[PDB]
């Protein structure tokens, strides 16, 4: 058969309907996967190098198998307690090693970290000679799960290539010719993706990598997960502010306001938690398109959450304008993700969903204000393995 092994994986982007920022402090979130996907090819090579390239983000970047073997030699793994948190020393070593290149630095660190750690875990003292090529539909500046989808693609591709998971046409199930990893495989994919996400933003909740891994609709709290996609089907318009914002700064804002105003900020986080719980029950127990009644509750939950997020100081004038506009059209808007920029989501009422002209009006308004509207596809699959023609 083939001289050169070749793997292909994809992972979806995401929105958070409820519980961003709160989820960092052990509260509940509700998150949904998108039709926007990150795509990764990994092939065998014979040059004794490891390389990564990513469209519109990273030029060809490589290391010798020799240099990385020396890192693997000095790396430690706990044989008794699975590393739930980062080996900060390796991270700094890797950061030092990659500072010379011309969030692309943390992407490289994240890659090397799980590569080295997965080799150590699997008892390889030397990494295999490989090339990785990545592309995405997900903009980095949008807060739609760019980094998570990248993390998940790396995790699944490396776990499989190094033989730590074996995903066969017997072991795994088929969706439209693609393979879905098993439950156990999904957990392990998710774990190593989480480690990458922690390098990108230290106090990531793990909701992002979890929804990217598993796909569909999830209720998430403190790295524990419930699938809830077998319920109401929402219609959501994504609206990008074109404002780019560091996630870490937004997290810092909330961490600070929590120290400064404990008796305000903490009850606000609890209120968000309650919104997420209520939402999760509405979505779970319903079926089909929301009625007018169900939509009004859903819209109310969205507006309450945007208000509470604004209270945490993580909104932005342009996010505000988007949500205010949503309200003028009878809709309900909130930021999704880190805030301070990025995207809002506008949950659409039953009419706006049936009738194109309604949808087109709101869309044209957001365009007139120089935002990019994009109608979300929801409920799609999580990480997938693909067959490679040729
Ligand atoms: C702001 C936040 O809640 C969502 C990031 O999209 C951070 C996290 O949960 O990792």
């Amino acid at each position: 058969m083939s001289n050169l092994r070749h793997l292909r994986v994809s992972a979806p982007g995401k929105i958070i309907l409820h519980g961003e920022h709160a989820v960092v402090y052990q509260k509940t979130a509700v998150a949904l996967s998108l039709g926007l996907r990150t795509r990764l090819d990994l092939t065998e090579t014979t040059d004794g190098r490891i390389s990564i390239i990513m469209d519109k983000f990273l030029q060809h970047t490589s290391w010798s198998v020799e240099e990385l073997s020396k890192i693997i030699d000095k790396v430690k793994i706990d044989a008794n307690n699975p590393e739930t948190e980062l080996d900060q020393e390796l991270v700094e070593d890797l950061r030092m090693m990659t500072s010379g290149h011309h969030t692309q630095s943390v992407a490289l660190v994240g890659f090397l970290y799980i590569l080295v750690k997965l080799c150590k875990f699997s008892g390889k003292q030397r990494p295999p000679s490989i090339q990785i090529s990545i592309s995405s539909d997900i903009a980095i500046s949008a807060g739609l799960g760019s980094s998570a989808a990248f993390a998940v693609c790396l995790s699944a591709s490396l776990l499989s290539y190094l033989g730590i998971i074996v995903c066969d046409r017997k072991n795994c199930a088929d969706v439209d010719g693609k393979l879905v990893p098993s439950a156990d495989q999904l957990a392990l994919i998710n774990h190593w993706a989480f480690m990458v996400e922690k390098i990108v933003h230290g106090s990531a909740s793990g909701v992002d990598n979890a929804v990217s891994t598993y796909g569909g609709s999830i209720k998430y709290r403190n790295n524990e997960l419930t699938r809830i996609g077998s319920g109401l089907k929402l219609d959501v318009l994504i609206v990008d502010t074109h404002v780019q914002r560091d996630t870490k700064k937004m997290l810092d804002i909330v961490r600070h306001r929590r120290k400064l105003y404990p008796a305000i900020t903490n009850p606000v986080l609890e209120a968000i938690d309650g919104i997420s719980e209520t939402s999760s029950k509405i979505l779970q127990h319903g079926d089909g398109l929301p009625t007018g009644e169900e939509y009004e509750v859903i819209a109310d939950l969205v507006r309450m959450n945007q208000n509470l997020l604004s209270t945490l100081g993580v909104s932005h004038p342009k996010l505000d304008v988007i949500c205010e506009t949503a309200s003028r059209f009878g809709q309900a808007g909130k930021l999704t993700g880190a805030g301070g920029g990025g995207c809002a989501i506008v949950v659409l009422d039953p009419d706006m969903r049936q009738f194109e002209h309604l949808r087109e009006s709101i869309i044209a308004e957001y365009r007139r204000m120089e935002f990019k509207p994009h109608l979300a596809e929801l409920g799609g699959p999580g990480v997938l393995f693909h067959p490679v023609p040729g």
